[PDB]
């Protein structure tokens, strides 16, 4: 157990730019609203702002259509923990893993952290495979709520 | 603004071992209980456990005597955010700054984050100077609550 989550001051350009959701994971007992599931929103880009907030560019599975959604996750009083009001969730964080080569984007609802927690594995290309899915599972085990990764699906509408 | 707080999986040995509090900082409007001020507790060591918690070994200014205090800050459902019930505070986090060469230890009380937030600058030796105090101020500015560093004091009872 040679690795643990800490907060670190990170070079903005390790976070900024284009990203692709290559895998998703949910808490063992997951109770998501359905009308706006975090599982239907695919990250396309990130951008830390000059004020310390985080912009997230998403594409969501919206009815059988694909819409663009821009979230401004706001700084809170604990560093690296952001406030949103979207996708059934109200808390968001980035988890930089496997020596800064694997970014996780995770969302939670403080009313029921154990039922609402979803994480997405982000990458600079849409390329997946077992090993990357295995690297995602390794990072998820350092999390408090037990988590399960969703089955790989090669094509997903609205996922760039 | 090329640097922002993210959560990262960090090598446990960057955190474990002996540390010394070389500077302290408080929120501009600080309202601390007085009977157990976070300003009278000096960190001596840290140890991430196999379960994901964090042990903190402190020495506190206890009446005009010096006592040893061991805190077991517990994992919560947001990574890198720990739960305590001590020193007037209930939330604790580590902030690794200035390219992992400067550890900050910060505590807060969720009832009033803006009044209770205190950070300590930790180092491998007790050596301070302006530049290190300046590096501490740089990291504190990425925090949401505005903060002020306390005047340097060369000798402080109970501070190893
Ligand atoms: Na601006
Ligand atoms: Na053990």
């Amino acid at each position: 157990v040679e690795v643990t989550p800490i907060m670190t001051e990170l070079d903005t350009q390790k976070v900024a730019g284009t990203w692709h959701t290559v895998a998703m994971a949910v808490s063992d007992v997951s109770l998501l609203d359905a009308k706006s599931s975090p599982l239907k929103a695919y990250v396309e880009g990130l951008k830390p702002t000059p004020e310390g907030d985080l912009e997230i560019l998403l594409q969501k599975r919206e009815n059988d259509k694909c819409a663009q959604e821009v979230l401004l996750a706001k700084k809170t009083d604990i560093p690296a923990v952001f406030k949103i009001n979207a996708l059934d969730e109200n808390q968001l964080f980035l988890l930089d893993t496997d020596y800064d080569s694997h970014l996780l984007l995770c969302m939670e609802n403080s009313a029921s952290p154990e039922h609402s927690l979803v994480c997405q594995s982000l990458a600079r290309t849409l390329e997946v495979d077992d090993q990357i899915r295995e690297k995602f599972e390794d990072a998820l085990k350092t999390l408090s709520v037990p988590m399960r990764i969703l089955p790989a699906q090669l094509e997903e509408q609205c996922r760039v």
